[PDB]
């Protein structure tokens, strides 16, 4: 009951009840990255002991990330996300995938929760939750090559899963992650069932800023560097920059 469109567009940066159109959903998602990070460091203290989802309120990560400002996980972030663009008016459709992992494998195949959204005879993928690198505005479920912030991307279909694949300047392509787009499902959210690595990040204008543990990524129109951070106050002041929100 305590979810509020107008706090929440307020929170991401967005005026007024903007109409609901591609260029709208672009809009929405880009400042979404932009405002809202992705950091798991209390992720652990928000589960459930049911470990189903819907025992998990809404309104509370509502008021974890909306109304306290902080960031939060896939099924947190898009959870959210989808609510907001059921409300003003989308098709939305929840799908899981399976990440690209270090070594090339997949990891397990309902890991990663986001969305589709279906508008005026297309479908597009939403997902603003997810830490690594990848898209900022929503991608079109189609393998053809799309451009955007100095980044190519297309989800090519391989043994029954469509692939989100990424290719930044100067390297080759790469698999972010894959899902059966079949079992999408306008109520999938209600089906979701030393410390260790943190992973932060938000999106930039142009990019994206990535910290994984010490390794600290950017890239800024398709251009990427990394750093190993060692010193103390460059992390802190790092983890300060994301956090902030753009
Ligand atoms: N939780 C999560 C979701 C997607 C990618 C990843 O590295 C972690």
């Amino acid at each position: 009951h305590m979810f509020d469109v107008a706090k929440y567009l307020r929170r991401i940066g967005v005026e007024g009840t903007p109409p609901p159109t591609l260029d709208t959903l672009r809009h929405l998602h880009k400042r979404h990255l932009m405002a809202v990070p992705y950091d798991n460091s209390t992720a652990p203290d928000r589960l459930p002991a049911s470990r189903h989802l819907t025992n998990v309120p809404l309104d509370l990560v509502f008021g974890h990330v909306v109304t306290e400002g902080h960031g939060g996980v896939c099924y947190e972030l898009n959870r959210l996300f989808h609510t907001l663009l059921a409300e003003l008016g989308y098709d939305v459709r929840m799908v899981a995938a399976a990440v690209r992992q270090a070594n090339g494998t997949f990891g397990p195949e309902r890991e990663h929760t986001f969305d589709l959204v279906h508008l005026d005879g297309r479908t597009h993928l939403v997902d603003v939750g997810f830490p690594g690198p990848s898209y900022s505005e929503p991608l079109y479920l189609s393998e053809e090559e799309q451009h955007q912030y100095g980044c190519s991307y297309r989800v090519t279909e391989h043994d029954g899963y469509r692939v989100v694949e990424r290719r930044p300047k100067g390297s080759d392509w790469q698999p972010v992650y894959r899902f059966r787009p079949e079992l999408a499902d306008p109520s999938g959210w209600d089906a979701v069932r030393l410390a260790g690595t943190t992973f932060r990040s938000r999106a930039t204008d142009n990019g994206k800023i990535v910290l994984i543990g010490r390794r600290y990524f950017t890239v800024e129109d398709g251009v990427e560097r990394t750093k190993v951070l060692v010193k103390a106050d460059e992390f802190q002041d790092v983890v300060d920059l994301i956090l902030a929100g753009a």
